[PDB]
């Protein structure tokens, strides 16, 4: 029993965090095998940030301009290349603490753990979701650039996010581990804004199934809905459209609790109309959308209360 | 910017988790130096009588794919200490500390000696923790990190009928009036950790959330009467002194912020949220707020 926002154990990722310094800029790098991956803006000055030509800035750098520090040991850079918005520094030592890993690009609504670091040193771990507007509501300060997001399903670490910037509204933007940004963002200090955000509907539904598993049913009703009528109502509350894929994905939770997806959609509809009326669901007075159908199955039991 | 419930990096603790099996019972153990610490109910009650019948080979300790050889055993309160033949090479710098209600810590939840997740939580005033635990989680541990030293403060033992959790410090002393047995036990009525709600209101002001601030101030005596009416823990002069740095950083006196909390209790949020919450959050200490709004590393 119980339902917490839970992050993956960060140990396998802590053993990969290094500090990358290029001139006056210092940020974090991810050391896997004999390569250190970090944001390419480490080669920029704050001036360059408005309209930087990364190819022109990089061609003027030599291997010895990059200082890579792994704990108290200095790593020797023996090569460098750029892949999209990520800089790849070939080092002379392979990381002995390199875990089994994959680079994965995630879709909006997917969750992951973030290991926030400063000066190549991990400070904290938290769980978050890729928002529909491609931003993450993280907790990052200056020096956090290069911190990574990951999932550890089985003994393999799937790296999905590398932190690059904070937007004017306080939300965060970054890339996959191949340097491709999530969202229409650029690694420039230019006027950029996050688009209007929406609630991840499939995740709120998953969280309502987690509440039923933990013995709470006060929000259920005797009604059902069509998929289209659900979306006509949900769109008015800034909720993402629920697709047939989402319905199929909620199948196992529907079978475990005996509550059809469209009947759970009717409870959601009524919750949006009525609010909670002094009640909470899983200790929350808001409808939670940062737990996927997969997270709920992982954290909750197989026997409903 | 941003404010998340943040746990300490779990790496130093992951390297200490082992699986302990005794007969049919399987739970988690903490391997530090040449000793494995685990709940004494793994032998299940008259514990000294159950223990005297057991021999070293009855205990199966597994560290990853390696079997550890038990060469001795003793009991300390509600914790079983299994002397093993191998000292843990991944043993970090550590201390066993007992925490007070209101203090927070990270929990590394494990099943079969394998860490599955990490979360942050607080020791409630009623000595329970609102954790996320399933069967097999017994022996999971709670900790904080101070520089490079891990301070172990909690070991999981049981789930109460309301779904909340009970456990001990690493010396086997329970937090709360609980016993390690399946008997009629219930968590007492809980209260809100006032100093923590105040700390979280200062974190909101730091992140640019000031709609709840007012021109009023109050006295500690007047505020404590309001706190008693809403099931909030009494605010002490120590709590006020502890909030000093946050008061200085934001320019808002502690009794000035108390008057805001007083108005939130009597009138609600009115459709508004603070740090993305429609409830007053009490699981961030004044220290957690300063650490997260500064960037302290380990
Ligand atoms: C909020 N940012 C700024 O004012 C300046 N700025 C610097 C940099 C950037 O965003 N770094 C940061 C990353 N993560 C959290 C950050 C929190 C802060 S703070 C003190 O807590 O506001 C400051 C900076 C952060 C950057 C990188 C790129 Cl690729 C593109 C643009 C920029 C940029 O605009
Ligand atoms: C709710 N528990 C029970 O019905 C039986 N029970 C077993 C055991 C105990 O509490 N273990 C558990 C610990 N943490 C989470 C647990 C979640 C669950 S569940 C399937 O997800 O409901 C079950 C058991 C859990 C225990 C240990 C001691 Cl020292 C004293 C008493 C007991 C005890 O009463
Ligand atoms: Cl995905």
């Amino acid at each position: 029993s119980g339902f917490r926002k839970m992050a993956f154990p960060s140990g396998k990722v802590e053993g990969c965090m290094v500090q990358v310094t290029c001139g006056t800029t210092t940020l974090n790098g991810l050391w896997l095998d004999d390569v250190v991956y970090c944001p390419r803006h480490v080669i920029c000055t704050s001036e360059d940030m408005l309209n930087p030509n990364y190819e022109d800035l990089l061609i003027r750098k030599s291997n010895h301009n990059f200082l890579v520090q792994a704990g108290n040991v200095q790593l020797r850079v023996i090569g460098h290349s750029m892949q999209n918005c990520v800089l790849k520094l070939k080092v002379d030592t392979a990381n002995p603490k390199t875990p089994k890993y994959k680079f994965v690009r995630i879709q909006p609504g997917q969750t992951f753990s973030v290991l926030a670091c400063y000066n190549g040193s991990p400070s904290g771990v938290y769980q978050c979701a890729m928002r529909p507007n491609f931003t993450i509501k993280g907790s990052f300060l200056n020096g956090s650039c290069g911190s990574v997001g990951f999932n550890i399903d089985y003994d393999c670490v799937s790296f999905c996010y590398m932190h690059h910037m904070e937007l004017p509204t306080g939300v965060h933007a970054g890339t996959d581990l191949e340097g491709n940004f999530y969202g229409p963002f650029v690694d420039r200090q230019t006027a950029q804004a996050a688009g209007t955000d929406t609630t991840i509907t499939v995740n709120v539904l998953a969280w309502l199934y987690a509440a039923v598993i933990n013995g709470d049913r006060w929000f259920l009703n005797r009604f059902t809905t069509t998929l289209n009528d659900f979306n006509l109502v949900a769109m008015k509350y800034n909720y993402e459209p629920l697709t047939q894929d989402h319905v199929d994905i909620l199948g196992p939770l529907s079978a475990q609790t005996g509550i059809a997806v469209l009947d759970m959609c009717a409870s959601l509809k009524e919750l949006l109309q009525n609010g909670m009326n002094g009640r909470t669901i899983l200790g929350s007075a808001l409808l939670e959308d940062e737990f996927t159908p997969f997270d709920v199955v992982r954290q909750c039991s197989g026997v409903t209360f």
